[PDB]
């Protein structure tokens, strides 16, 4: 067993809070966010190893990243962005941070109750999105 196993599962999106801001102050374009803030995205995690997988499954977009923590990965955003990402887990939350353009964003999940809690920060704007078990 591992601390990072509280995290495993599947999880589905339950509240929303400012992601169109977020998704603003990130660069996301008008349809994309009309579309993107519409999903209820299910969230796959699951630990192989010393390998993390999280997916992201909705209408508009299945994505999947793998990776080991504190291990830089190339990664390709719902929105299409180009990052370099970076994922470590301090103090019992994963903290997921991606580089692009000069730019940083910062996605924090943290269990919280029966919830998995996202935390997605952008230039001073943030947005909580808060799953619970499928
Ligand atoms: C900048 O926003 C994103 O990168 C993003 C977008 C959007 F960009 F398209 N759409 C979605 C989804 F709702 F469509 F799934 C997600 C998501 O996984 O929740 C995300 C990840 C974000 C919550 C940190």
């Amino acid at each position: 067993g591992s601390h990072m196993d509280a995290f495993v599962g599947t999880w589905k999106l339950v509240s929303s809070e400012n992601f169109d801001d977020y998704m603003k102050e990130v660069g996301v374009g008008f349809a994309t966010r009309k579309v993107a803030g519409m999903a209820k995205p299910n969230m796959i995690i699951s630990v192989n190893g010393d390998v993390i997988t999280i997916k992201s499954e909705s209408t508009f977009k299945n994505t999947e990243i793998s990776f080991i923590l504190g291990q830089e990965f190339d990664e390709v955003t719902a929105d299409d962005r180009k990052v370099k990402s970076t994922i470590t887990l301090d103090g019992g939350v994963l903290v997921h941070v991606q580089k692009w353009d000069g730019k940083s964003t910062t996605i924090k999940r943290k269990r919280e109750d029966d919830k998995l809690v996202v935390e997605c920060v952008m230039k001073g704007v943030t947005s909580t999105r808060v799953y619970e078990r499928a």
